[PDB]
Formats: C-alpha cells, sequence, structure tokens
C-alpha cells in the first residue's frame, strides 16, 4: 500500500496535490436533497467539496465519504492545520480524495 | 457543484439565507414517537428544527439528517459561531437545510 | 412542528417537564442482556433512565434512542448543564423523552 | 427497571461490582480477527475487557457491545473516573456489563 | 482471553510488537477508491496502516476496522502518547492489528 498521500494521490487520474499548511476558514454542510455534501475553503482562497456520493463511486467508497466529512468537521471545529490534500480536479470545485495532518 | 451555502440555496424553492453570525443559545433533542427531532434557538429570537424524517425526504438525505443533527449538538456544546443557515421556510419552526460557519 | 421541549412534552400522555438546570451528577450504562440502557442522576435526586429498546418503540425511535444515549454521555463528560427534561412517568425510573439545554 | 448500578448487577448470574475510583490506567483496543476487544486496566491491578461479540450474546446486545467500547475510549483519553464496574466473574479477564461514573 | 497487548499480539502469525511510547506525528486518510485507508506516521520514521478492507478480513472485523479508524484519528487530534502497536508485518507499511496506550 501507499506510504504517503503523495503516493496515494499518484495511483489516480485526474487528481493533483495541494499543500495547505492552514486550518479550514470555512465549513458548509448541506442535508438539501442532490446535495448533501461538504465544502470547505482556506484563506489562500481555495476551495473544495467532498462530494454527493454518486454512480462513479464503489461499494467500499460510501463509509469513506462518510468518514472524510467526519474528518472535516472536527478538524474545523479544532482549528487542527491541514498538510495536504489530494484532490480530483475535474470537478468544481476541486473534490477531495484523502487528507493529511502533521503535528 | 455549489461553492457556497448561497448558492447552494438558490437551487431549491421555499428557501432562504438567515446570516446567525452567532452561537447556538438553547439546544433541544426528543426522542418521543413521532417527534424524533432537534430544536435550536439563537438569542437573535429564531427557532428552528431539524425535522422528522417524512415522506418529502428522499434517501439520500437519511445520512445527511443524522449527520446535521450531530453537527448542530457538537455546535452548541461547543459554543461555536454559526454564520449562515439555509433554512425552509414553509416550515414552522424553519426546517434546516444546510449549516455554515467560518472562523 | 413544536418550537420547545414543553410544547414538545404536552403532546404526549403521561408526561412531564423536569426543570433540572445542572449538570449529571452520573452516569450509567449497561449492556447487559435486557438492561441495554443508561440511567442517569441528578444531585436533587432524580434519576431517569433512557429505557431499553423494546415494542413500545416504533421504527423512527430506533436511531433517536441511540442518539439521547449519545448525547447523556458527551453532557455527562463535559459537564454541560442540563436545563429541562420531559419523563414518562408510567415507568421507574421515569423515561427520557427529551432534553434541552441553554447556555 | 433498575435504578443504580448495583441494583442492575444483581438482576444477574455469574457477577460482581468492582468500586475502582480512578480514572483508567491502560486502554488497549484489538481488530484482530476473532479478538475485536477492548481491554483496561486500573492501577490498582485489576484487567477487564469487553469480550468478543459471540453467541452468548442475545441480539440487543450488539449495538450495547460498540457502545461499551466507544465509552471506554473517551473516558481512557479524558481522564474520566469510572466509579464501578459490574462484571462477569466466569470470563477471563473479568468481561464488563456495566459501568457508573460520577462527578 | 489475553490480557495484554502482547499476549494477544501472540496469538497470531506475522505479527510483532512496536514500542512506540509516542504522540503520533501525522495523519493521513483516504477516501480514494480502493484505497479506503488511514496511515499514520511517528517521528522515530515508522509508518504504519490500517488496511483497507479486503478478503484477508472476516465479517466480524469489519465494524473493528472502522474503530481502529477512528481510535487512530481521535489519538492523533488529542496528542494522546500510543505506548505499543502490534502490527502485521507482510505488509508494507506495517498493518495495525492492536494499539495500546498507558497514562
Ligand atoms: C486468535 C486467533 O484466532 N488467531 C488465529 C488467526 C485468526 O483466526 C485469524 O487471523 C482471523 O482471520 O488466524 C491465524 C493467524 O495467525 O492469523 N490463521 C489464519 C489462517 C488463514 C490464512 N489465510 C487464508 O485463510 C487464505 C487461505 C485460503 C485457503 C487456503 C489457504 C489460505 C491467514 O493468514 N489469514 C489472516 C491473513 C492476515 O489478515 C490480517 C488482517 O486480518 C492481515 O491483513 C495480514 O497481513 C494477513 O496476512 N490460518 N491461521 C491463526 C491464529 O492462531
Ligand atoms: C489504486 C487504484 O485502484 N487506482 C485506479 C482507480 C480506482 O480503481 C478507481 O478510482 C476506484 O473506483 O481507477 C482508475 C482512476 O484513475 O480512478 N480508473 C478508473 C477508470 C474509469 C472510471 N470510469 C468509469 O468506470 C466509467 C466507465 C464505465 C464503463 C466503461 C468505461 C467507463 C473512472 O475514472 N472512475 C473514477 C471516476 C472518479 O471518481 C472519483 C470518486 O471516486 C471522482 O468523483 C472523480 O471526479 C471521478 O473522475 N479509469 N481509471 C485507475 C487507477 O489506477
Ligand atoms: C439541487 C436540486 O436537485 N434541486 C431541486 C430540488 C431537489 O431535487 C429536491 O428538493 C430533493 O428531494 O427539488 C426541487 C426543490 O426546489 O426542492 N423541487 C422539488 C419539487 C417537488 C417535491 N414534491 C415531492 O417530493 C412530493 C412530496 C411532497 C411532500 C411530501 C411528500 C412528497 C418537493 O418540493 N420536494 C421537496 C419538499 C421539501 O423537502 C424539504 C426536505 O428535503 C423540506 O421538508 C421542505 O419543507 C419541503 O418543502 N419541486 N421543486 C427543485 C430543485 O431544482
Ligand atoms: C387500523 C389502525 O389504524 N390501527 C392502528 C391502531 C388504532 O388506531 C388504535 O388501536 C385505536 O385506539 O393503533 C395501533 C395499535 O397497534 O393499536 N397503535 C397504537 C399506538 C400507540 C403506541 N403503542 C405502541 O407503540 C405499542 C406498544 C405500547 C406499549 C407496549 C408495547 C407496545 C403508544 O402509545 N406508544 C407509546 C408508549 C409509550 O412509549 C414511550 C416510548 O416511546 C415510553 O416507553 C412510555 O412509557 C410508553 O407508555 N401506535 N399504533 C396501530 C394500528 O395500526
Ligand atoms: C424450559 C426452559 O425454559 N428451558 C430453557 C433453559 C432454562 O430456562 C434454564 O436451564 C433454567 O436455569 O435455559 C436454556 C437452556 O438451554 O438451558 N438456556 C439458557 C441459556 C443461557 C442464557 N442465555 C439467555 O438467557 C438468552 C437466551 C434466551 C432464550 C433462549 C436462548 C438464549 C445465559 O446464561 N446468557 C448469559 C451468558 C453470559 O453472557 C454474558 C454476556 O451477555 C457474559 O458473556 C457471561 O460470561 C455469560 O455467562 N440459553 N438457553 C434454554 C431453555 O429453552
Amino acid at each position: 500500500a501507499p506510504q504517503t498521500i503523495t503516493e496515494l494521490c499518484s495511483e489516480y487520474h485526474n487528481t493533483q496535490i495541494y499543500t495547505i499548511n492552514d486550518k479550514i476558514l470555512s465549513y458548509t454542510e448541506s442535508m438539501a436533497g442532490k446535495r448533501e455534501m461538504v465544502i470547505i475553503t482556506f484563506k489562500s482562497g481555495e476551495t473544495f467539496q467532498v462530494e454527493v456520493p454518486g454512480s462513479q463511486h464503489i461499494d467500499s467508497q460510501k463509509k469513506a465519504i462518510e468518514r472524510m466529512k467526519d474528518t472535516l468537521r472536527i478538524t474545523y471545529l479544532t482549528e487542527t492545520k491541514i498538510d495536504k490534500l489530494c484532490v480530483w480536479n475535474n470537478k468544481t470545485p476541486n473534490s477531495i480524495a484523502a487528507i493529511s495532518m502533521k503535528n
């Protein structure tokens, strides 16, 4: 298996690593139907989403999507600094695949 | 997908944005049958609910309804400031569709 | 829908509001079979339970029962003050239907 | 229903009450197959388990077993004092049936 | 059942104990498909994973794998010191079977 977020992100088409080194500026959460998603921003001006579950996802991703949203909320609430994100850049806003945090 | 709560809120009939910019004043949670709901209030005087799950909800909202109740509880307990709420205004109290918070 | 815990509680037979205005004194949790329950006490002397799930509970209550127990544990550990409880008084200890907290 | 952990514990065969009045000393958690369990210890020298789910458990205990482990982890991480444990003493280490804590 | 992490770790082939005695340096979490996993590092330079659920796992492990990832996240955010890890050493990074923490 991969040993770092970069190694992992490189295993996928249409991804890139963003170097964030910052806490989340804003957290947005929706339970509106067809828009069950989370959006985060940073003071850098970047916006990212956890996508609505959809037919591009495989069954093993369902719990992982929910875990990612849980991680983003508690990261936000604790002002925990994020190191890097692995995103898919064929979505607007870019779509989160992985997160790393360092202390 | 949308990039802000206001953009997302505009994709729905019977909504409006409330700019709260405050912590939650009170949190009420019920497990009584047919009233399995959360109610929050603000010192502004506004009251909002997460509705009981019903026939208007689609299957993709079931986990999101539970997540939103989770977010309101921890928001209340940590005195985290809410920025905006997207609410459905065809319910009393108005019904939460989305939340945003910024720091 | 109701806008306060008192309005809500008044929708049911065999209920009453306790105005506690205090943190939980003790928290007890059991996973013993047929006693899968939580019991809380207050220094004023009151003792309340979240009942074991049973045939009096409708399906929509199953998640809500689990949520209430979640809520009681984190309220206890954070020494958060409970304002009101709505309880059923046809069970001993009286059984929690809803809780409110204000800050 | 019972009003105290000791009343509850007395309904069961093969149990006893340990009065600990202390934080947990160590927390061990395993996801190794057939050993999906938590082990806690205390400075007084006692070791206790939450048992692996098994054919001795009834279905209502499955969510309760998971809750108990949730509770032991957060209790460990917060240094929260445990007051009493009701344990089954026909297992080695003795097996947790209920827990209480007071503030 | 076992009473220590070491005793438990010895009930499996392809395992060893690492004595960490340290908090987690980095936390990495992925929802990318077929890489739904968590990776941790320490300032020692070791790296460990919770593996993607796979056909080597038995059904009783599915909730435990999710629990272990929950534990690692909160352990990381709280700066909690880990005492030992039991890991499978036939994977790269080595794969977490059990964790212990003492205070
Ligand atoms: C406490 C206990 O019950 N311990 C036993 C342990 C568990 O039953 C088992 O690990 C749970 O699945 O199974 C042990 C163990 O050492 O892991 N075990 C497992 C095995 C099966 C063996 N392989 C198969 O079943 C595939 C196979 C199919 C057909 C024919 C031949 C091979 C096996 O090693 N299973 C565990 C594999 C490990 O899974 C781990 C996660 O659970 C990690 O991912 C490891 O990296 C991986 O090697 N045999 N013995 C024997 C231990 O004494
Ligand atoms: C580690 C690993 O397994 N990585 C592999 C990766 C995963 O297997 C896959 O993403 C898991 O679902 O699958 C890779 C990938 O880069 O994502 N992949 C996937 C695909 C095709 C595949 N397209 C289809 O299955 C539609 C299709 C159906 C029938 C016939 C033809 C097309 C595809 O790109 N799937 C991922 C789509 C991405 O999903 C993401 C969420 O998981 C995001 O939403 C992205 O914005 C979206 O592009 N091509 N390469 C190749 C890569 O090696
Ligand atoms: C982003 C997106 O997909 N937005 C679309 C939105 C969603 O598809 C829909 O809300 C998702 O369920 O559906 C829109 C909308 O504005 O909500 N839509 C939907 C409808 C009719 C549709 N009527 C039915 O589902 C029948 C029905 C009514 C009541 C009970 C049981 C069954 C309807 O308004 N659905 C939403 C109802 C609202 O649900 C909300 C919870 O999700 C709140 O409870 C509201 O108070 C309630 O009005 N008209 N417009 C159009 C909008 O474009
Ligand atoms: C054709 C038709 O519509 N028939 C319906 C029937 C009639 O409307 C009713 O019988 C007319 O009086 O009403 C039915 C019925 O089963 O009688 N009905 C009745 C109820 C009220 C419903 N009865 C049950 O949930 C079943 C039950 C109660 C107690 C012990 C064990 C099981 C009721 O009052 N539940 C609340 C009971 C309270 O539950 C609380 C937890 O939620 C606390 O534990 C309280 O301590 C407890 O008193 N809900 N549905 C449903 C049935 O479908
Ligand atoms: C006519 C009659 O009532 N016969 C019944 C019989 C008697 O009630 C019993 O022998 C009288 O003492 O008790 C029977 C028996 O076979 O002896 N019995 C006894 C038990 C053990 C019994 N099981 C149940 O009560 C659940 C259950 C109910 C109904 C059917 C099956 C399971 C029991 O001792 N459960 C607790 C075991 C403890 O579980 C704990 C966790 O929950 C810990 O792990 C403890 O270490 C463990 O000892 N299971 N079946 C079933 C039998 O049908």
